């Protein structure tokens, strides 16, 4: 399936280089620009846990996810993995607890060291 690819041939795009957010481009983008720290971010995702016991889309609420990049309103695996997107791409981030919900989890929405899964569709992003 489509996280087993990512284990096996998407990129560890963390700094430590610990394999903590692994991603594959699904669809490429257009343009060269990839949004900056402090940019107004708009995309649709869908999600879920590695334990195959919750699914979440951007689509059940009929409308884009928008959130400001590096601003610490989302997981630290989003704000790494999207920054690396290019207008219009679609990736797959496969995520470990340390760069989503961690020890703690968010009871019992995300158990205790949950791995996560994304597709992410990059629609748009604007200048602060
Ligand atoms: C732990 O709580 C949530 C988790 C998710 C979706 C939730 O509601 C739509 C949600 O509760 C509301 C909260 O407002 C979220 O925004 C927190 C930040 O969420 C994210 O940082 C990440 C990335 C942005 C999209 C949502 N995503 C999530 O972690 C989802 C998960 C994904 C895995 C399957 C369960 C929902």
């Amino acid at each position: 399936g489509a996280p087993a690819t990512v284990t096996e041939q998407g990129e560890d795009i963390t700094s430590k280089k610990d394999r903590g957010v692994l991603k594959i481009v699904k669809r490429v983008g257009n343009g060269e620009e990839t949004p900056m720290i402090g940019d107004k971010v708009y995309v649709h995702y869908k999600g879920k846990l590695s334990n195959g016991k919750k699914f979440d889309s951007s689509h059940d609420r009929n409308e884009p996810f928008v959130f400001s990049l590096g601003k610490g309103q989302v997981i630290k695996a989003w704000d790494i993995g999207v920054a690396t997107m290019k207008k219009g791409e679609i990736a797959h981030l496969l995520i470990k607890p340390e760069y989503a919900y961690g020890s703690a989890g968010s009871l019992p929405k995300i158990p205790s060291n949950a791995t996560l899964f994304f597709e992410i569709e990059l629609l748009d992003f604007k200048g602060e």
